[PDB]
């Protein structure tokens, strides 16, 4: 209630409140912000992070890997400092692909190895940490790969580092992985990629992961309709009957969930099947963190 009503970005006692909100109990909301999608990289785009809302807990920077170096410069120099003094933690999204890359030694010295260059995205922006996006199956070399990265992290990222930095697990599967069997000790927050999915199928997965966290810890996510982009239905109007609305208030039987997040966050509020960029005042993003903390 802290939050505007709008996308204002408040300026004094206004904007200490929401810091303070922030400090305080609430369920958090968490968005993927597409760096191809940022108007500091290439031409054509129509959205900044800087415009991103006041209200929002922690934004991921998800690269592809074609953004111009301007994104990288402008993240560094612009974006983080003035996310940062909107009480907004950065992190790092990486894939699962990175800590599996056969061109890293599968040793200890490898793994080391492998966590130093992906600590070098976190600590040459100044970031709040890691995202590492896990949507496959690995063999016996992969997990035994992944496992060593995740535990050489672990030293700078997460509840063993005493750091307050983040190391987050974001999945389409379930708690029965192997790699999630082997890291969940080093994990900040896991999140459930969640597109397009039964809303009396959530208490199932949450099920599978509940021995292996307490429930502040695990978000669920829906997607924003991404430009020529899968169909997944999350965002169909009205807002109040949509899939996002129903995550918003869903919570597990005894226990409250950490919170929620969007895929394609720069996308806020674009009709499904509008294929054009537009600029967002992140009317959806707001609209469900006063669902979340009413």
């Amino acid at each position: 209630s802290v939050c505007p009503s709008d996308n204002t970005h408040a300026t004094g006692a206004a904007l200490q409140k929401i810091l303070d909100y922030k400090k305080g109990d609430h369920q958090i909301m968490a968005g993927y912000f597409r760096s191809w999608r940022d108007t500091a990289s290439g031409t054509g785009n129509k959205v900044s992070m800087l415009d991103l809302p006041d209200c929002l807990d922690i934004a991921f920077v998800f690269p592809e890997g074609d953004e111009t170096a301007s994104f990288w410069t402008t993240l560094k120099d612009t974006y983080v400092p003035a996310l940062h003094g909107r009480g907004i933690k950065v992190v790092r999204s990486v894939g699962i692909a990175q800590l599996i890359n056969t061109a890293w030694d599968n040793t200890p010295a490898g793994w080391q190895g492998l966590a130093d260059a992906l600590m070098k995205t976190v600590d040459d922006y100044g970031l709040d940490g890691l995202d590492i996006d896990v949507e496959q199956s690995l063999n016996a070399n992969q997990l035994k790969q992944a496992t060593g990265v995740f535990n050489a992290l672990a030293k700078k990222l997460g509840p063993k580092s005493g750091t307050g930095k983040l190391l987050i697990f974001d999945t389409n599967m379930d708690g029965t992985q192997p790699l999630w069997r082997n890291v969940y000790p080093t994990i900040s927050y896991v999140l459930i990629q969640s597109y397009g999915r039964s809303i009396s199928g959530l208490q199932t997965t949450y099920n599978s992961f509940k021995s292996y966290i307490s429930s502040k810890q695990y978000l669920i996510g829906f997607s924003f309709y991404e430009e020529n982009g899968t169909n997944w239905g999350d965002t169909t109007t009205p807002m109040t009957s949509s899939r996002a609305w129903q995550y918003a208030k869903w919570q597990p039987s005894g226990a409250t969930k950490g919170g929620i997040f969007s895929y394609a966050i720069d996308r806020d509020g674009v009709a499904i099947g509008d294929n054009t960029l537009k600029t967002t005042d992140f009317t959806w993003t707001r609209q469900l963190i006063g669902a979340m903390n009413p």
